């Protein structure tokens, strides 16, 4: 379960995707593609779905 900080924006149109801004915590809990995590709003967990990697800034954490 790593965690990612959003360093952009996204504005998800579908339900499976998830709807974030900059500066939201996202727990990786699961992965579909290079590009597409999926995961959940850290403090939020009701927030979850596919998000996309290259929105985020990973830690390690």
């Amino acid at each position: 379960v790593r965690r990612v900080k959003t360093i952009y924006d996204c504005q998800a149109d579908n339900d499976d995707e998830l709807t974030f801004i900059e500066g939201e915590v996202i727990i990786v809990t699961g992965e579909e593609d290079q590009e597409w995590w999926i995961g959940h709003i850290e403090g939020q967990p009701e927030r979850k779905g596919v998000f996309p990697v290259s929105f985020v800034h990973i830690l390690s954490d």
